[PDB]
């Protein structure tokens, strides 16, 4: 595949427009996302809209997110260049400030932060788009009687390490940003705790594994890059005491969004140059890469056959594309031999992902050869009945999106329900977006973005009826009728639906009777009204009943959720005999199998979606 950086970063940063929650802005790129999750914080008296929605989920979770936000801040910060001449600066500023603009939202006083909306449980037994989510969505927080050094010192570390790159071209913001980060870095340093002790909900999705020690040392250390103020680099240094022996320091896993040891450690040792950092940073790499050598054997993670350093079942690109970050960063800041096996060790990890690996596809969706089709994500796949497998296909592209991806064995499923190799997630884009950033300044000269890019794309028909003959005679036509909203261009709840159905009384009025003459009644019901006949155009005698389901919710999210019945009869007066179905407008194509008619018009709030009048 011709390779085009420019695109993968503009693709990636799409990732995260599509994980948007709350409120979205007119000229928002993406035509399949709608407003949702408007009333996150109404529970609590807060206006808690907006920020990321964790993964193929709906929750927002705050650790990851202000994870990914810190990431995402630390790319731009290193790479500033590469996303300048990509063309992707703007719009990578435009995503940070989404998470951080809800960060600010979310740390409502000094040593209160809000820290989950959505309800694991309850966000995830319902399969549907976000914008018509019929659950409630429950706000936790830790504060100074239940708190969470980790979250309030990640989300500092977000705040700090976005207040740099947006000094700028927003100063004011930058001084906001840094102002929220140092009162909650006070907050996680004088009130010590997990904060899934406190947001227990958090302990079964993004449980506190390592606890809070590398979070202090993460905040203090982005606030000294962010203030150059020695207080800062002091209480980094500190806080390192308690991470223990240096010799015992953990390098078995990587960067994550639990464990910022290697982040703050990789920091320090570039500020300090301190033997304790750069061993450290350096164990972790070489077991990465070539292997730890200690003195007697050599100690390495488990590669695939081809070629992925491969951590765990669970999001294992994630974790490759989160090592090869930190092998990026150090190589370009050491100038030892180590450098260039790091910077080798990270382009062959990111180009085994973007398509050189035993699969050959690419695993980013949307981008490359054979990208993932079914990533785990409810509103780009766009059911209407509750259910993973309906429609058998997406309704809409997740460009950018890094999924969990192969097993130990390079094994790999395109398959909704393979959550192991489809999973997707912020926490999995963050560092592999600054990798794209990096592949860029490396291998994309004369890479040039899409313009315009994504095209609208066509809705598919998103309200209609079905409707079927139940029977008809000389003198009346029973109509069996089915009101649907499978909405997906953006996926929106209605409770002001209607439709029509449209008869000619010319045979009627030829045999001296007129609509005053016609009965129109329902039968089976849910909960619709059915009008008398009104004109539509009363010198070719054509009239229409109004069938009204005037407050009841239809929305894509089920079986019986996105559909409500109405059977009704249009009767002459008995005993006659003129009534004739036959040149009526909505009785057209029927049958008596429920079908889709376009010529029963629907009309939402009033305004006509779909279908033809007379
Ligand atoms: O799904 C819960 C979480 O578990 C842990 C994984 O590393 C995350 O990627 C995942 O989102
Ligand atoms: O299980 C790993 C262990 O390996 C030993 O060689 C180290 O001295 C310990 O610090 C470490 O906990
Ligand atoms: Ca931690
Ligand atoms: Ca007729
Ligand atoms: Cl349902
Ligand atoms: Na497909």
């Amino acid at each position: 595949y011709p390779h085009n950086y420019a695109e993968l970063l503009q693709k990636s940063l799409l990732f995260y427009e599509a994980q948007r929650s709350g409120r979205l802005p007119e000229n928002s790129r993406l035509n399949w996302r709608g407003d949702s999750g408007l009333e996150d914080g109404k529970d609590v008296g807060l206006d808690l809209t907006g920020g990321w929605y964790d993964a193929g989920d709906h929750v927002k979770f705050g650790l990851p997110m202000a994870y990914s936000a810190a990431i995402l801040s630390w790319s731009v910060y290193e790479y500033r260049d590469a996303y300048k001449e990509s063309g992707q600066l703007d719009a990578a500023l435009d995503n940070i400030k989404w998470a951080t603009d809800y960060f600010l939202k979310a740390h409502t006083a000094p040593y209160e932060l809000w820290g989950q909306v959505g309800n694991g449980a309850l966000d995830h037994a319902w399969w549907g788009p976000a914008e018509v989510m019929p659950m409630k969505r429950p706000a936790y927080k830790i504060d100074a009687g239940c708190p969470g050094s980790d979250l309030a010192g990640g989300t500092a570390a977000a705040l700090a390490s976005a207040s740099i790159i947006f000094k700028p071209t927003d100063s004011s913001y930058s001084e906001k940003l840094l102002a929220h980060a140092k009162q909650l870095y006070d907050f996680a340093d004088r009130y010590r705790g997990k904060y899934s002790d406190c947001i227990t909900d958090a302990q079964q999705y993004y449980n506190s594994w390592s606890g809070y020690k590398d979070e202090l040392t993460w905040g203090a250390v982005w606030l000294y890059l962010a203030t150059e103020e020695q207080q800062y680099l002091d209480k980094a240094l500190a806080s390192v005491s308690d991470w223990g022996d240096p010799a015992n320091w953990p390098y078995r896993w990587t960067l994550s969004w639990d464990d910022v040891t290697y982040g703050a450690q990789l920091l320090l040792a570039r500020l300090t140059n301190d033997s304790r950092f750069v061993k450290s940073v350096e164990r972790n790499l070489d077991y990465w890469s070539t292997g730890y050598s200690h003195n007697g054997s050599i100690e390495r993670i488990t590669y695939t056959p081809g070629g992925l350093a491969w951590l765990e079942q669970w999001g294992s690109l994630r974790y490759a594309s989160n090592a090869a970050f930190l092998a990026f960063v150090y190589s370009d800041w050491v100038d030892t031999e180590k450098a260039k096996r790091y910077r080798d060790f990270a382009v062959r990890q990111t180009e085994y992902m973007l398509g050189d690996n035993p699969q050959q596809r690419s695993f980013v969706v949307g981008y490359g050869k054979n990208p993932p089709k079914h990533p785990h994500h409810r509103t780009a796949h766009g059911s209407w009945a509750n259910q993973m497998n309906v429609p058998e296909n997406h309704r809409h592209t997740l460009y950018g999106a890094l999924v969990g991806g192969p097993g130990r064995d390079d094994s790999y499923r395109d398959d909704i329900t393979d959550y192991a190799s489809n999973e997707v997630a912020i926490d999995y884009n963050a560092a592999f977006t600054g990798n794209v950033a990096k592949m860029f300044q490396l291998f994309g000269k004369g890479h040039v973005p899409l313009p315009d890019f994504p095209e609208k794309e066509t809705p598919e028909d998103e309200y209609f009826a079905e409707a079927s003959i139940n029977s008809s005679g000389n003198s009346y036509t029973e109509i069996r009728a089915q009101l649907n909203n499978r909405s997906g261009w953006p996926a929106k709840k209605t409770d002001q639906l209607s439709f029509r159905y449209y008869v000619d009384l010319t045979e009627a009025v030829e045999a001296g009777y007129s609509a005053e003459d016609i009965k129109v009644t329902a039968g089976y019901n849910e909960g619709a009204s059915v009008s008398e006949l009104k004109p539509h155009d009363a010198s070719k005698h054509i009239y229409y009943t109004e069938v009204s389901f005037s407050g009841v919710l239809i929305y894509p999210g089920g079986q019986s959720a996105h559909k409500k019945e109405v059977q009704f009869r249009l009767s002459a007066p008995d005993g006659t005999s003129f009534w004739n179905p036959e040149n009526d407008h909505s009785y057209q194509g029927l049958s008596h199998a429920l079908l889709k008619t376009r010529y029963i018009p629907v009309y939402d709030d009033g305004r006509l979606v779909f279908g033809h009048e007379p």
